[PDB]
RNA sequence: UUAUCGGCGAGACCGGGAUGCACCUCCCGAAGGGUCU
């Protein structure tokens, strides 16, 4: 069985705690949770809430004018 | 970049019928001939 509960599942999802458990990191401190960012890869990448993502995903745009169908 | 985070998704046959065919002569004329054991 996966290791993971449904928090640290939703943690590692989609970034919600639900449990209320999670390093509260200051508001004006911006290189905060580097000891999270270097335990979890993976919520370094893309952040929770309370942490900011260090992937921006953009968006697909068409390189054409009629690229686009029913 | 006034913060921190979030796939919108899952299922579907669009198919079922039809003859396009029915009528027309393309023909009308001509010497290719003459020079060298």
């Amino acid at each position: 069985k996966s290791p993971f509960d449904l928090a640290e599942h939703f943690m590692l999802a989609q970034g919600v705690d639900i449990n209320g458990e999670a390093e509260t990191f200051a508001p004006g401190e911006i290189n905060a949770g580097a000891e999270l960012r270097s335990k979890n890869p993976l919520i370094s990448l893309f952040g929770r809430w309370g942490l900011s993502g260090k992937v921006g995903i953009g968006n697909a745009i068409p390189d054409g004018d009629n690229q686009w169908g029913m």
